[PDB]
């Protein structure tokens, strides 16, 4: 047999980028695990299309994914924005087909939908991560320091939440047109407080390590937490032995061997390479959908048109043995709250940086809150 | 004139372009997001306010 | 909503200008039964809402 499916790549020049990123060799990579796996299709060739796009032309999503549903796909790997994806999922709706979320993205206000599941973590369960721990640390005054409303979204909860536990919190965004804490970092210093978690990318929050690192900021005494989950490909060591109180997160199960091989493995491909949380549940979510198909009854995805309005004939069938899939893969177990159909089966490695390096402390779970 | 759901963008996936094959000179997009997320990223493509 | 909250962020910050304090009061969102609310800020006896 010879099976494909759908591939969504964004890019700035997106098509006429030629940057097979970490994400994009990571989705062919993880095809070809299962291309040397005959534990997963096993006569079945699992082959592709891939459909690298720009940045939000909705008229060109709107042809791309026409584009494959006249071929018929087994698996439609959402967008990483929330813009057009917006009539993908009113497309998937539309014609019984189902539809994935890779990020978080806004919920809708006026419907619901049936095609529709997001392995991405859930921001109210981190808030009672987060509850555990500053409660536990006894931190009392803090700011609420970032660079995305969207952060401002997702943990309002957590805004919610100074009506059991005193935290004075103050809030602080990036000049959004740069990165600067410069300003920032004197505006701390007559803000007294050594000790407040950070809400932004890596990417930019190297820039503020940098800053912090002129500003003099990296003492034990700034006892802090960070957000992100992806560092290690970055600056650490001079962090490291200046000495400083701080904390990062991991989903990802580094306690397998067979966890710390895949990333091994995937660790000297790319040219400048190590397992991103993206690669790793791109490869998760590869190993998801097949072993859901390689399950699955007989169905093939019809040759639906967007000229037309037919639908294909397993879409709802399918889209329960989706939110029946219970795959275990690199990041722990894969569940899906039932009430909502959606992920929230996620554990946090709580990773800390002394001056010996990076030590796992602990552990989150929503079921035992902090484990030490 | 047209009329879509609430939260829908299947029906405007045709009945923009209902308005583009017939030719409209202004589109005034409603008050929601996802929506106009979908039509002025193609209203941005082929020069339309 | 948050939503209205991205819009007056800005009004967020002058806490973070000058000393005013806040609390910050959801209305019920998986029900309609703001009488909770209603009697927890009357516990909070608060008058400049």
């Amino acid at each position: 047999h010879v099976i494909r499916i759908g591939g969504i790549f964004e890019y700035a020049d997106g098509p006429n980028a030629q940057v097979m990123n970490a994400e994009e060799h990571a989705f062919r990579f993880s095809a070809n695990i299962i291309n040397r796996n005959r534990t997963l299709l096993p006569n079945t060739t699992l082959t592709y299309d891939i459909q690298r796009i720009h940045f939000h032309d909705s008229f060109e999503a709107t042809k791309k994914a026409c584009d494959q549903l006249a071929l018929g796909v087994v698996a439609i790997f959402g967008p990483s924005q929330g813009s057009t994806t917006n009539a993908v999922q009113s497309i998937c709706n539309a014609l019984e087909v189902p539809h994935i979320q890779l990020r978080w993205k806004h919920h809708p206000l006026d419907n619901k939908d049936t095609f529709y599941v997001n392995l991405y973590p859930d921001y109210a369960s981190l808030s009672h991560a987060i509850l555990d721990l500053v409660q536990s640390l006894k931190w009392r005054s803090a700011t609420v320091v970032y660079d995305d409303s969207t952060g401002l979204i997702r943990l309002q909860e957590l805004i919610m939440a100074p009506s059991r536990y005193n935290i004075r919190l103050k809030i602080r965004q990036l000049p959004i047109d740069s990165d600067d804490s410069r300003p920032l970092l004197k505006e701390m210093k007559r803000g007294r407080e050594f000790r407040i978690i950070f809400d932004c990318s890596h990417t930019m929050a190297a820039q503020i390590l940098k800053q912090a690192m002129a500003m003099g900021m990296m003492t034990e005494y700034y006892h802090f937490i960070f957000t992100t989950l992806d560092l290690y490909a970055l600056d650490l060591e001079p962090y490291r032995y200046s000495g400083v109180n701080l904390t990062g997160f991991r989903i990802l199960n580094v306690d397998n061997p067979h966890v710390s091989a895949i990333v091994e493995k995937w660790s000297m491909e790319r040219l400048q390479g190590v397992m991103m949380t993206d690669a790793a549940l791109l490869y998760d979510a590869v190993h998801i959908v097949s072993v859901t198909y390689q399950r699955a009854p007989q169905m093939t995805v019809n040759s639906l048109q967007c000229h037309r309005h037919k639908a294909w004939r397993f879409g709802g069938r399918f889209m329960n043995f989706i939110k029946e899939a219970q795959w275990e893969g690199l990041t722990g177990r894969i569940v899906f709250n039932k009430t909502s159909g959606l992920r929230t089966d996620f554990d946090l490695d709580i990773i800390s940086l002394k001056e010996d390096g990076l030590e796992k402390v602990g552990v989150w779970s929503p079921a035992d809150g902090l484990n030490i």
